[PDB]
């Protein structure tokens, strides 16, 4: 079994650690380990080493990425793979242009697109500033619905390097990661289980009537029991959860029918003279 580890850190730094030290507890459960360091790599924002990474990422049999934490959550660059996965990486649209290839006579879509694939996270940060990032790093395996294995945050951590009981916690991650990967069927998340019963989030979106996942979309409702929190939510829900090939169906669904909608409008002359006058109004200022 192929594990994959990336670092979002500066060269050398407490990430790339974290991140072969993972790699070395991977290797001691008898995988072939493999490393990137995504500042050697040109990656644009979402509107160019991108389709290489990806290519390595699909390659592999389990990933383990390690990333800093900025404004509680991961970096830009963490959002921007994560920007990018959309168009390349979603299960449902890649389940759905392999059906349409077969039964059109097109040429079939990568087949190592749809192969399940296990990934964990560590986040590290070097403060407790860190409320956001676990949700971050979960959205990018629910595009692909890549099973997470272990999803940690580490606070206080700039001096994690010489802290050996948390170096030796991403040793585990990664034997976890390498065993997961010898059984994807059967692998189970070692994570901490969280407030959401699906999702394991602990980040939640509240209304009146209405607590939300932000991870999974579960709409529900939070309870205050003493002081422990926990989420319910009516069963039919879970056929909406976006990390699940019914919720994403749908979803695709309401976007094919909404864009359908807006290329008509597009067509309206309320649509072409509003557009007219913001033309007419303003001209963007650029630099020189
Ligand atoms: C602009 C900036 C914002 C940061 N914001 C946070 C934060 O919100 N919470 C946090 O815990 N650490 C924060 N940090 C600390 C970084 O996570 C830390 O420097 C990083 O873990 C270093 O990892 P490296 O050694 O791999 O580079 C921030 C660092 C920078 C430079
Ligand atoms: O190393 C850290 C560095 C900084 C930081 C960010 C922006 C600055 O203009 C600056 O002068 C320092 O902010 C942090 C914020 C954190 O929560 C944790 C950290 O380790 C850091």
């Amino acid at each position: 079994m192929k594990i994959l580890g990336i670092s979002g850190g500066m060269r050398n730094g407490s990430n790339d650690g974290m991140c072969i030290e993972a790699l070395m507890g991977a290797k001691e459960m008898g995988a072939e380990v493999e490393f990137i360091q995504l500042q050697n790599l040109h990656i644009e924002h979402c509107t160019d080493d991108f389709d290489w990474l990806l290519d390595k990422m699909l390659d592999a049999d389990g990933i383990v990425f390690s990333t800093p934490i900025f404004e509680k959550g991961a970096t830009g660059l963490f959002h921007t793979i994560t920007d990018r996965f959309g168009p390349r990486m979603d299960r449902g649209n890649n389940i759905i242009g392999t059906k349409i290839a077969e039964e059109t006579g097109g040429t079939a879509p990568d087949p190592r697109i749809l192969k399940d694939k296990v990934i964990s996270f560590m986040s590290v940060g070097g403060s407790d500033w860190v409320t956001r990032t676990q949700c971050d790093a979960g959205m990018l395996a629910l595009t692909p619905m890549w099973k997470v294995i272990d999803n940690e945050v580490f606070p206080w951590a700039l001096s994690i390097l010489v802290e050996d009981e948390r170096v030796a916690r991403a040793h585990q991650i990664g034997r976890n990661i390498a065993e997961a990967a010898k059984d994807i069927e059967h692998a189970q998340y070692q994570g901490d289980a969280g407030v959401c019963p699906h999702c394991h989030s602990r980040n939640f979106h509240l209304q009146d009537g209405k607590a939300i996942c932000c991870l999974c979309g579960l709409e529900g409702e939070i309870h205050n029991e003493g002081g422990k929190y926990s989420f319910t939510f009516p069963a039919e829900q879970l056929e909406h959860a976006h990390d699940t090939l019914s919720g994403k169906f749908i979803h695709g669904n309401d976007i094919k029918e909404n864009t359908g909608k807006k290329i008509a409008n597009m067509q309206t002359e309320k649509y072409k003279a509003r557009q007219a006058a913001y033309r007419a109004f303003i001209t963007a200022t650029v630099p020189e």
